[PDB]
């Protein structure tokens, strides 16, 4: 038999619990909603689609305030938070009140995400009572379908991913360079062409071009069936229609709407186009005012976004028309903005009070405090948090977004080469949960000018729906506890244990996501005490960890992880979390054990302070780097030789020594210029047993490891000092020729 765990994502504020039996939820029990309720039948449904897919049961909706073995969907509590709800639990029943049937909703999620998905099963839910509400009233996620486009289904799914993450906002960026994709009745050309691109560039804007013509757009009813559907599940979708800049679709279009005139195409490559619509001319503003006059019979949203990101002025400082606009306006260039800001300024003014005019507010890029803000703007902070930052202090309201937390377009490893690929950045799932929305630099009472917390997913380089998924699951999950959760709950170990019974419901649902929180991680840490190189695994479910030593395929035969590995000796270490559902990716070291492996060393000349990570000691922990000299694997030497002694504790015969290099010539670092061996019995005198000098490096030799070894005569030896030269003098041949150059190694080796 199965149990219900209430410890889910995000987490409540208040969880009780009793010693009173749990409510077994097996076939018989019943979902009850209000005579005559649309949306809290629609609430009984979403519960019953729910519980169908965790139990493979079907259970009953009927209308009622009462039932004996029921589950009770009803309205009361406070209205301080429309989205707050109550969840109790006994024996007898389980009550879900909430005073808005959007609370009704995310308290059916809490049970939702409480249950595992056991099939055939019956499910115990523990007596509990659950106080919650959301800590911010704006919870959103931004799609952008103008760079790839989404059917409507695919963006259906996208707002399934919003629900099950307690999300009540899907920003809609629906126009950019790359493509128009709302029907206009006024304007058909902005979908006839406005729509349609040549091709789309290959990799980062490099020169091949994919020639197929690519293209799609909604109709007005499609865009309204989205609305509903969001609707249904208490998100309201803000629509952007990007201006006056990200309009290159619309000026293919309408060329006129340009300042040269054309000629314009539909952008086939990413970034900021300097071709963006002319202030100065009257078809522009009444042209935004006809296709937003259009957008808000669609879109019933309040609040309207109009974006103002990344507008360019170069052209309207060579335009007679927008030269014009700024001589008429009287507006100057002072030390807070140019003429070509106050003139952006005009624009984002003449859109807000049109919107104003028809009961709609905006919400702008940070770029819009340029030349002076809107008066009634609200500002979504994307450029760090500064923009955010400075509109709370002009007591304009704030929605969050910064590419420092919250851009799922940015790659979520350090290791970019196993990724699919994208723009760049590194947005891990512990960055994006450490991020506190509330600014330490706001005064309490400018706080409360944030009102929400959104990432968004530009598609520059998302041509598949699967993809999306990756890029913002599960790192929705740790947004959503920003978004929702008050913000001394927030640990970040539990809420990784918690992550898990919530990728379960990922899997349910049938939605891709990103396995890098499955991984096993390793931690390698030196005993010099017991002369080990102790090695421990963990996974965040505590899922069985098998492994191997002997270069072999770890499986669910293999030895069982049971406490630390102390390695003593030469190892091919392999390790797998074995997982019913797949398992995990193998994590696997070298370790090259040897006399001098966890050996006292000391330093006889300094190591490189910039490139000194853990010390000298990294040279005898049995660990070997890659070509990458900045792991922490490598340490470096320059203007000295590494000059180290190591204690073999007691009188030893020792044959041979072995070292690598990691060599970078354009970054000066190069390989070393001779290897030295000096023995000691006493550690004071030392007498050399063997060296080797080697040349210059030359224009055609190869950077990455590199390989040096000294073998000798047979010698007793307690104390050994091995000395590597770096390069003095960089050759002729290369830019920093006199120079001195970086000397870079990982281990050395003693036998
Ligand atoms: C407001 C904003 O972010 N504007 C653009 C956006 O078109 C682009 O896709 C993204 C890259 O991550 O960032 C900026 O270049
Ligand atoms: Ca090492
Ligand atoms: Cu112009």
């Amino acid at each position: 038999q199965e149990e219900a765990n209430y410890q889910i994502i995000p987490l409540p504020q208040e969880i009780v619990t009793s010693q009173v039996n749990p409510f077994i939820l097996k076939s018989g029990v019943k979902i009850l909603y209000p005579e005559g309720n649309e949306k809290m039948q629609r609430n009984a449904q979403f519960l019953a689609d729910y519980l169908k897919t965790a139990t493979g049961k079907d259970f009953s909706i009927e209308a009622g305030t009462e039932g004996k073995n029921a589950i009770v969907l009803a309205l009361g509590s406070e209205v301080e938070n429309p989205e707050s709800y109550q969840l109790k639990v006994t024996d007898q029943g389980v009550t879900i009140t909430a005073p808005t049937e959007a609370g009704v909703f995310y308290g059916i999620q809490t049970l939702r995400k409480s249950l595992p998905i056991a099939l055939g099963a019956d499910v115990a839910l523990p007596a509990v009572e659950i106080k919650d509400a959301p800590r911010f009233g704006y919870r959103g996620a931004h799609f952008d379908v103008s760079r790839h486009f989404f059917t409507i289904d695919e963006v259906k799914t996208y707002i399934d991913m919003l629900a099950l993450h307690n999300m009540n906002r899907l920003h809609w960026h629906i126009t950019d360079d790359q493509g128009w994709r709302l029907e206009i009745k006024k304007y058909p050309k902005l979908t006839e062409i406005g729509s349609q691109r040549s091709g789309t560039v290959i990799g980062r804007n490099s020169g091949e071009y994919d020639n197929t013509p690519y293209g799609g757009f909604y109709t007005q009813e499609q865009a309204k069936e989205i609305v509903d559907y969001a609707a249904e599940r208490y998100i309201t979708v803000v629509p952007e229609i990007d201006l006056p800049g990200h309009m290159l679709a619309a000026l293919a279009a309408y060329p006129e709407l340009g300042c040269t005139g054309g000629p314009y195409e539909v952008w086939r490559q990413w970034g900021v186009a300097d071709d963006v619509l002319c202030a100065g001319n009257d078809q522009v503003l009444k042209f935004l005012e006809d296709v937003y006059g259009e957008l808000i019979e669609i879109f019933p949203s309040e609040y309207i976004h109009v974006g103002g990101d990344e507008c360019p002025k170069v052209r309207w400082e060579k335009c007679p028309k927008c030269q014009a606009r700024i001589k008429a306006l009287g507006l100057k260039s002072d030390k807070n903005h140019s003429k070509e800001e106050r003139l952006q300024s005009f624009v984002i003014n003449h859109i807000e009070k049109f919107l104003n005019d028809h009961g709609r507010q905006i919400i702008g890029w940070d770029e819009i405090l340029e030349g002076g803000l809107a008066p009634n703007a609200t500002v979504m902070s994307w450029r760090g948090e500064s923009g955010g930052i400075e509109a709370a202090k002009q007591k304009h309201d704030v929605i969050m977004t910064p590419n420092t937390y919250l851009y799922f377009d940015y790659y979520q490893a350090k290791d970019t080469e196993n990724e699919p690929f994208g723009i760049g950045g590194y947005l891990p799932m512990e960055r994006v949960y450490s991020y506190e929305p509330m600014p330490a630099s706001l005064t309490p009472d400018e706080q409360q000018y944030i009102k929400g917390v959104q990432a968004n997913l530009w598609t520059e380089y998302i041509a598949t729906f699967s993809h999306a998924q990756y890029m913002v699951l599960p790192r929705w999950a740790a947004l959503c506890e920003v978004q929702w959760s008050t913000p001394d709950k927030k640990n970040y170990e539990d809420f990784l244990s918690r992550l898990p019974r919530l990728i379960k419901w990922y899997d349910a649902e049938g939605y891709n996501y990103a396995k890098h929180v499955f991984d096993v991680k390793a931690e390698f840490t030196p005993n010099p005490a017991d002369g080990t190189l102790d090695i421990t695994l963990t996974t965040i479910d505590n899922a069985p960890i098998h492994y191997t030593l002997d270069g072999t395929e770890p499986t669910s035969t293999s030895p069982v992880y049971d406490g630390a590995l102390k390695i003593k000796e030469n190892a091919d270490f392999s390790a797998i979390a074995i997982r019913p559902t797949g398992n995990s990716r193998v994590v696997s070291e070298k370790i090259d054990f040897s006399k001098s492996s966890m050996k006292p060393i000391v330093a006889n000349q300094p190591v490189n302070k910039q490139y000194e990570f853990k010390g000298v000691s990294t040279l005898v922990d049995g660990l070997k780097g890659n070509g990458n000299y900045k792991t922490g694997r490598w340490i470096a030497f320059r203007g000295n030789d590494m000059d180290v002694t190591i204690d073999l504790k007691q009188p030893t015969e020792i044959s041979s020594v072995a070292i690598s290099t990691c060599v970078e010539k354009g970054d000066w670092v190069f390989d070393t210029r001779g290897l030295s061996v000096e023995v000691s019995e006493d550690g004071t005198n030392f007498t050399k047993v063997a060296s080797e000098a080697y040349p210059a490096m030359k224009e055609t030799d190869k950077n990455g490891v590199y390989d040096h070894k000294l073998t000798f005569t047979p010698v007793t030896a307690q104390y050994v000092k091995v000395i590597a030269s770096p390069e003095k003098s960089i050759p002729e041949w290369h830019g920093g020729k006199s120079y001195p150059g970086f000397l870079f190694v990982d281990e050395i080796t003693i036998n």
